[PDB]
């Protein structure tokens, strides 16, 4: 009836200790329970539950694939949801905006210009370059240049524009912070709706928070990987990767994933959103995202039997292993 809860941090083991001894103060010992083990990084962790030093963590898209590879084999078995409980949102979309019309598709874009919500970002950078990859002319390394030899003109935050300038052309600087008026998921959006760029990498909530009216997101269009275009609200049937937002893995043969929803179950029924005063699940005095991000409203328990890559999305796949393995 113990489950083995692996930190990252001290903080997140301060939590862990305190969402325990909670835990405790409400249930039968007949019921789920919580172990605290404390790693110094994700990896550490993954390594741990594999090893059955741990039993559970709670991780982003990059990580659940890493702990998915070999010798790892650990595999989803809890979603933190969000939005609400009709609609809960377990996924995030990485999307291409661009203008209406604008006559290219997904395997026209090289010649074009782009805006990216941050360099290293998963939907902004990341998922598109990765995916694109093999598309860029070689010398493909270093990956800044050959992206900036890609596009026309890019906007690329973050990016070392003194060895690279052409990515911050529509961005002088290339800043790393909202100092940049292009910078991050609105940043790239008005880097696109100013027409400075002709495509945006951004996620699909990005356009819907800032346009509000289907009217005004009508003058805009999605890339979907199949060289067609579709309405922006149609994301769903049109993106460039459907990824999880926030994912807890266990380990594939003897995870006890049965005692891992049961605990977390009963862990937000007692204390998730609004549920309790004396602990919240979602938040702490000690920090923000310990264990799970504070913008969680609870938990779903993910399909029977979920292989990773099929959770991640062959697209996610693709673009990691592009970008990790640069083979072409």
């Amino acid at each position: 009836k113990t489950v083995r809860w692996c930190a990252v941090s001290e903080h997140e083991a301060t939590k862990c200790q305190s969402f325990r001894d909670h835990m405790k103060s409400v249930i039968p010992s007949d019921g789920p329970s919580v172990a605290c083990v404390k790693k110094a990084s994700y990896l550490d962790c993954i390594r741990a539950i594999a090893a059955n030093e741990a039993d559970a963590v709670t991780l982003d898209a990059g990580l659940v694939y890493d702990a998915y590879l070999a010798p790892n084999n650990l595999k989803p078995v809890v979603a933190e949801f969000y939005g609400s409980k009709e609609d809960p949102q377990t996924f995030y979309y990485a999307v291409a905006v661009v203008k209406k019309d604008s006559g290219f598709q997904m395997n026209q874009l090289r010649g074009k210009k782009s805006c990216h919500t941050g360099l290293g970002r998963s939907a902004g950078w990341n998922i598109p370059i990765g995916l694109l990859y093999c598309d860029l002319p070689e010398p493909r390394k270093p990956l800044e240049k050959a992206v900036a030899n890609f596009f026309s003109g890019s906007c690329a935050p973050c990016a070392d524009g003194t060895d690279f300038p052409q990515l911050c052309q529509l961005c002088p600087g290339c800043g790393c912070s909202t100092l940049n008026q292009y910078f991050g998921y609105s940043g790239a959006f008005k880097c696109l709706k100013d027409g400075a760029g002709d495509v945006a990498f951004v996620k699909h909530s990005t356009i819907f928070e800032n346009l509000a009216n289907k009217a005004d997101r009508d003058q805009y269009e999605l890339l979907c990987l199949d060289n067609t275009r579709k309405p922006v609200d149609e994301y769903k049937d049109c993106h460039l990767a459907q990824v999880p937002s926030h994912t807890v893995v266990a380990r594939s043969m003897g995870g006890k994933e049965d005692l891992i929803w049961e605990l977390l179950n009963q862990a937000q029924e007692h204390f998730g959103k609004d549920k309790s005063k004396e602990f919240q699940l979602f938040s702490s005095p000690h920090g923000k995202d310990l264990l799970f991000k504070d913008s969680a409203h609870g938990f779903l328990k993910v399909p029977p039997r979920m292989d990773a890559k099929m959770y991640l999305g062959y697209e996610y796949v693709t673009a990691i292993r592009n970008l990790r393995e640069g083979t072409c």
